[PDB]
């Protein structure tokens, strides 16, 4: 709400992400993050994916998160659109579902008819593709290794967690989820890949208030990853686990 | 042009202003600055005006800088509008001219007819007045002393310099001014109180490119003040004086 306030908040975020050290200087991680034109949590998870051996997947995920409407859901074809979407649904959640969508598009030869059949916006995937190429070019310039996790997608989940631990939520016994940061009651959106399999712990990309305070893009986590990637930030009960 | 880049730049600014120490922690100055909803250079000069004994004037100046069109200049009354404006012109420049305008408005009983006579936008002064009251309320909450410099307006110039040293410019022998920060050729606007008395050294509020790269709101400085208020930032030849 004021230049100084938001600057201080952003500085604190950088420290917790590992971008700044105890003396407030940029770390190697911070320097690398700074080369990308993304918001800091996205930069963090991209760099970490290099260390976690899943930068091939993360480049795609980051690009998919940077575009708007990937799926469309016509009023008269809702069950069909949901059926086609659910085929992409991954058990680990929304980020890996976005990866699945992009990879399928690629494997089906970047086909507009295929996008139409599956209720996917071809224009959004094309923009995602452009962004990915840009991000890959930055990776290559600064010798940041691009590798795939293959079937070991737990490494993708961990990388997301290393960036978005601040957005951790634990399932509430009575209703929805409670955020760890300030105990806000939040919910998994009906469109989420996790809506019918709501796990104990998640991180979310962002919060959006519509019908309820909804989490947008949720990924399943192990609570121990919070301590692994943000050991100063969490207490084995700051915020309890 | 990217979240990380602009954040790093803003952090560097805070350090040079004295808002952050060598370990990147908020100083007493930084903590005080953070209570105001202004851009950091404005916050700096407001806090410093407390130490320099001119916070009465600075509250007014900061409020006047926070509003849009104070003077108006009708096409058919240009010489008259300029004549009425020049009556407010202070030898030290634009910031002290803004102070003179507000104080005269007050001394003439906040009169709309008076504003009309002098080609001043009454609505802009009213908004400036509202902002001043808000800023004064923040000063009072945190026990930041409000005092006047009286006739010793050099203290106002020094306070401006302590905040805006980054925007220092030295007069170029051949044409206009050269900024100290990156040697950009810049000019005093025809509307400035300093246009017909262009001094050796100035600081400016901002740069605006119109007909030329124009400095907007210039105040005369002594180059020694740059060393006084930013001793690590300037060389007695970083940037030469
Ligand atoms: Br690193
Ligand atoms: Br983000
Ligand atoms: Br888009
Ligand atoms: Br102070
Ligand atoms: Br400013
Ligand atoms: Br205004």
């Amino acid at each position: 709400g004021s230049p100084m306030e938001t600057l201080i908040t952003a500085m604190e975020q950088l420290y917790t992400l590992g971008a700044l050290d105890d003396e407030g200087l940029l770390t190697r991680l911070g320097r690398r993050m700074a080369e990308f034109p993304l918001e800091p949590m996205l930069c963090k998870m991209l760099i970490m994916s290099v260390h976690l051996g899943c930068s091939e997947e993360m480049l795609t995920i980051v690009s998919m998160l940077s575009v708007q409407n990937v799926f469309y859901r016509p009023k008269d074809k809702q069950a069909l659109a949901d059926q086609k979407k659910a085929k992409f649904h991954q058990t680990e959640g929304d980020h890996l579902t976005l990866l699945a969508v992009y990879n399928s598009w690629k494997n089906n030869k970047f086909s507009n008819p295929w996008c139409y059949e599956n209720f996917i916006q071809a224009r959004s995937l094309r923009r995602a593709q452009d962004i990915r190429k840009q991000m890959l070019g930055i990776m290559d310039r600064h010798k940041l290794d691009v590798v795939s996790c293959g079937k070991s997608t737990v490494r993708v989940q961990k990388a997301i967690c290393s960036g978005f631990f601040r957005n951790a939520a634990k399932k509430d016994p009575q209703e929805g989820y409670r955020t760890l940061i300030d105990q806000q009651v939040v919910y998994i959106h009906p469109s989420s890949a996790l809506f019918n399999r709501q796990p104990e712990w998640v991180v979310y990309h962002e919060l959006v208030l519509t019908t309820k305070e909804y989490m947008r893009e949720v990924t399943t986590i192990d609570p121990r990853w919070l301590v692994e990637f943000a050991p100063a930030f969490f207490k084995v009960l700051d915020h309890g686990l």
